């Protein structure tokens, strides 16, 4: 009987650098506010946001993910030739097939890299890491990289006051590599399909399509034309069951991330979760009691809700404005829509 | 200062089982050569495809993807709350988030598995082999399953000759679970997305996007009455391309799986290539060079192209149709838009 040849291991894993893409436009609430009948004020207030980023036409998905992945290979002293997978968390990438990743593969020099796109909403940087840390850990790749990247602004309702205004655009990517030493702890991850309409789009696809070609093939475009509301499926949420769940099931995640990771939170560096919203970042961080040494990541002031993009874009202001951060322990704990969760304490790059 | 602590690593992984879902509805030849002005002689001969599956309203993905995967459990003795991670492989569930992987994880008492969708085409079941191999190999999970499941049906052009006559809906579904001895070889797999444009939609959700919303604001309708062709995105393809590439190269992966596995071709027990074309099968068969006793799988004969699916549909149906391959090697293989491939030699359950 044949035994079936396997790959070695190395020890363990780690996050060797960390790059960003940020569009030029930040809007200001004061831009948004009318449609939505509301405030700079309020929306400061209930987000903490006074600006976002949003991409133009031109900044596509790939476009975006491709300059992010670029600083990593440079900071990182790689080239694209020395990636062994592509992983891209994306759901604003407007093609179901194929991925964005295996475009991105390509601009970047990676080819004939494995290449795929993940589908975990917010959560989609954590559970990218979760993958990669996998993938590294088998000996199935010794670099990975991971991009968490959305064009947000491409699936608003500008009439939305649920989520719309929050939401903005960019790339956040990182490297994942071989180590010697321990750089990411266990994962801690997972979902609850039971909420699955907590954070949601306002319509299936199909009703898009069902329209339109019924309009195409029989000549009449009512149902269109007199359409109320955008056809074209957008963002949606329930606000406060969001917050509940954000902030008191989370910190759950986090002790357990903590827990696992064998580590307390005066053993941390820096505190990054998901840019949701500041309120979010904010009683999560009280609940956590931390120290005043662990530094906060709130990037969402200026950037808003980059979604899979939040985490990376985050870590790397925080490393910029506190280069003495690197080789510290940063908590990082991604959630959105599925309802779908991650979390790791990495070692900083 | 602080060390990480990490998860002790099984020593391998397996498939524990494959569950299917098909679709009642076979539709012939005779149903579909009319808008494409051809033949039942014509597609036979093209494509050795006498039926395809067609899935009803009701058969959505994760009802397919949720009816395969309790077969994988029933057949595995397990039951949802033993699998810690869910991975779908599908290209074709119409909400750009969340994710069908949370409601399928959902559904099976999976939760709180996590759980994401992998877009990667008709590779889409080997990519997620690969990333299961990783997750178990690493301890990250010691049950993944893996769903590859497509309603295709959805994303096909009636008038296309390219690609539409060629697509079936279903699903398959396989447990990878820890193992003292190896089951799953090491993968090949890969992109090329310099020829991302090889198998691709016929154009970008953001023009549906435009076309649909300009006619709801302004009330001229124009440009979607008096369309010539589906506004509506659908799957076509460069035929002779993606046949010229599956011979000059993804031959060439297939024996590289099993360099890499060990094993030669008197070794293996079934091949189990996606079922993309009858043609392509046959090719390959011929071009590695397999005995006389390994089985090849045809499934496509009867389902169709089902993408991500066909792989584990066909082996559901060897094993089914041959139960005495069971513990026998299997050299398994999917290629498709990105372009993608993926690639494993595994010991069928």
């Amino acid at each position: 009987t044949v035994t079936l040849k396997q790959h070695e291991r190395p020890a363990a894993s780690r996050i060797v650098a960390v790059g960003a893409y940020r569009p030029a436009n930040l809007v200001p609430n004061e831009d948004l506010i009318g449609p939505i009948d509301s405030s700079d004020e309020w929306i400061r207030q209930r987000t903490g946001i006074v600006t976002r980023q949003r991409a133009t036409a031109e900044e596509t998905v790939p476009v975006m993910a491709v300059g992010a992945a670029r600083e990593a290979l440079e900071r990182a002293g790689l080239q694209g030739s020395d990636l062994d997978a592509v992983i891209v968390s994306t759901v604003t990438f407007p093609h179901a097939t194929p991925s964005a990743a295996a475009l991105v593969a390509h601009e970047i020099g990676a080819t004939p890299a494995p290449a795929y796109d993940v589908s975990a909403a917010c959560a989609g940087y954590c559970y990218g890491v979760a993958q990669a840390d996998a993938l590294v850990r088998s000996g199935t790749a010794r670099h990975v990289l991971v991009v968490g990247v959305e064009r947000l602004s491409d699936v608003v309702d500008p009439t939305d006051r649920s989520i719309s205004f929050l939401l903005g655009d960019g790339a956040g990517a990182v490297i994942v590599a071989a180590s010697d030493e321990p750089g990411i702890s266990p994962s801690v991850w997972g979902s609850d399909g039971e909420r699955w309409s907590t954070i949601s789009m306002t319509h299936s696809q199909l009703e898009l399509r069902d329209a339109v070609e019924h309009a195409r093939t029989t000549g009449d475009a009512s149902a269109i034309t007199g359409a109320e509301g955008m056809l074209w499926p957008t963002l949606r949420q329930d606000g406060p069951s969001v917050f509940r769940w954000a902030v008191w099931s989370m910190a759950k995640v986090a002790r357990e991330a903590l827990d696992a990771a064998g580590v307390e939170p005066e053993d941390l560096a820096a505190f990054i979760p998901h840019q949701a919203n500041m309120r979010i970042i904010d009683e999560f961080a009280k609940q956590l009691k931390l120290p005043e040494s662990v530094v906060v990541a709130r990037d969402i002031a200026d950037a808003g809700n980059t979604s899979a993009a939040s985490i990376p874009l985050a870590m790397h202001r925080l490393l910029e404005e506190n280069p003495e951060l690197s080789g510290g322990l940063a908590l990082q704990i991604g959630f959105g829509a599925g309802l779908v969760y991650g979390a790791q304490v990495v070692r900083l790059p």
